[PDB]
C-alpha cells in the first residue's frame, strides 16, 4: 500500500547538515507560507505573549512574524548554517551558548529573547528542558521526519503542548512511488493514527501545490493540505 512505499526510506542529521553547506535548500520559502498567512489572525485571535513552537525550523520566516506580535517563538534545527541565516536573513543580532545536556548542541537567541533557536536535533531537544508551548506551527517538519521516526516524532510534539493548544501541521500529498521523500508523503490517515487519540482534527484547506520543480521529480500531482489539531 501506497503509505508504506516509504517506510524504510531515511535522510541522516548528517544528510540536512549538508544540504545546507551545499546549498540544497529548495524546501525554503522566501516569501513565506501563504496557507498560515491567511490563517495567522484566527491562530492567534484574542490572545497575546503565545510560546509557540516551530519543529525543525530551517529559517523559517515565520518564525519573525509571531515575534513581531508579541509571541515567543522557539526552534529546533540540526545546522548551525540555517540558524544563523535566519538572524542574518531576519536582521537580528543574537548570542550564542553552549546546551549542556546535549553534546556538542547549543542555543542561539535574538538579543532580547524572542526567539531562541536549538542547535540539534529534535529527539534530543527534551533534555534541554523548553517548557510547553500553546502553538505549534508544523510546516516541512513532519513531512522531513523519517518515516520510521513518526511514532517518536509524535510523542516529542504531543509532550511539548500545553493543555489548551492549536497545532496546524501542513502535508504533502502525492504518489510515493514516483519521489523518495523528503519531502515523504504523510496521508490523512497516518495524521490521524499519530495525533487522533489525544487530539480532535480538522481539515482547514487543501490546495493544488504542483509545480514546474515538481514535473521535475515525476510528479504529475501534488496537494498541499493544513490540519488545525487542538484539544479534545
Ligand atoms: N531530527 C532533526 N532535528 C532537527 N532538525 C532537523 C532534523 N531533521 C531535519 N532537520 C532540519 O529540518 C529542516 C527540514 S526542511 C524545512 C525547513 C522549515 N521548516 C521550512 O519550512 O522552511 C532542515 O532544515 C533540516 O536541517
Ligand atoms: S488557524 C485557526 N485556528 C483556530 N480556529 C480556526 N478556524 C479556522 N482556522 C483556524
Ligand atoms: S521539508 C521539505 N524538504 C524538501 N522539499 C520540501 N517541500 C516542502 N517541504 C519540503
Amino acid at each position: 500500500p501506497d503509505a508504506e512505499v516509504q517506510k524504510n526510506q531515511v535522510l541522516t542529521l548528517e544528510d540536512w547538515k549538508e544540504k545546507w553547506v551545499t546549498r540544497h535548500i529548495s524546501f525554503h520559502q522566501e516569501q513565506g507560507h501563504q496557507l498560515l498567512k491567511k490563517h495567522l489572525d484566527t491562530f492567534l485571535k484574542g490572545q497575546s505573549g503565545l510560546r509557540v513552537f516551530f519543529p525543525l525550523c530551517g529559517k523559517a520566516i515565520e518564525m519573525k512574524w509571531f515575534a513581531d506580535r508579541g509571541h515567543t517563538v522557539v526552534g529546533v534545527e540540526i545546522s548551525e548554517i540555517g540558524i544563523r541565516e535566519f538572524f542574518a536573513e531576519q536582521n537580528l543580532s543574537y548570542t550564542e551558548e553552549p546546551l549542556a545536556e546535549i553534546a556538542g548542541a547549543k542555543v542561539f537567541k535574538s538579543s532580547s529573547g524572542s526567539i531562541s533557536l536549538y542547535c540539534c536535533s529534535i529527539f534530543d531537544l527534551p533534555r534541554a528542558n523548553i517548557g510547553k508551548f500553546d502553538r505549534i506551527w508544523d510546516r516541512g517538519a513532519l513531512v522531513a521526519i523519517n518515516p520510521g521516526d513518526h511514532d517518536r516524532y509524535a510523542d516529542i510534539i504531543l509532550s511539548l503542548l500545553r493543555k489548551e493548544f492549536q497545532y496546524l501541521v501542513a502535508v504533502l500529498s502525492y504518489d510515493p512511488t514516483k519521489h523518495a521523500g523528503p519531502p515523504f508523503y504523510v496521508p490523512s490517515a497516518e495524521l490521524k493514527r499519530l495525533f487522533g487519540t489525544k487530539c480532535s482534527m480538522q481539515c482547514l484547506e487543501e490546495v493544488d501545490a504542483l509545480e514546474e520543480r515538481h514535473k521535475a521529480w515525476g510528479l504529475d500531482y501534488l496537494f498541499e493540505k493544513l490540519y488545525l489539531l487542538t484539544e479534545k
